[PDB]
């Protein structure tokens, strides 16, 4: 909360206000770099080049 | 996919992933120019000058 600030943060299947009260089973992190217009394509139902 | 890139692309009444599987009846294209803050008003159920 003092260092890193996110322009997009969106959660699917779970309320964002309850992430502090849960425990998670199989956690994986995928990393990549896109341009600014292509961030809207990282979503469950989407079309486009990405 | 090599030339034109869209800042917004949103579809209503259909999932975007199925546009390659369908065939469309009465296609019309409406063209105009707005400013950056007025793009959010091209949606059903909006208020604003546009
Ligand atoms: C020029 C008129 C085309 C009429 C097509 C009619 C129905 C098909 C609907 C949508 C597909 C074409 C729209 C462009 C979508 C760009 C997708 C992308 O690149 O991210
Ligand atoms: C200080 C006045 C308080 C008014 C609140 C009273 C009722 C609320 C109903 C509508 C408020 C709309 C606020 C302006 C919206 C601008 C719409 C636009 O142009 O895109
Ligand atoms: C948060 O960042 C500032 C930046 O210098 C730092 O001084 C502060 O100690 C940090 N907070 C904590 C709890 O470490
Ligand atoms: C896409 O655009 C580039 C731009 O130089 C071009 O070289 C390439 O041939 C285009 N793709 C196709 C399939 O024509």
């Amino acid at each position: 909360y003092n260092s890193t600030f996110f322009s997009t943060f969106k959660c699917y299947g779970v309320c964002a206000t309850k992430l502090n009260d849960l425990c998670f089973s199989n956690v994986y992190a995928d990393s990549f770099v896109v341009k600014g217009d292509d961030v809207r394509q990282i979503a469950p139902g989407q079309t486009g080049v990405i």
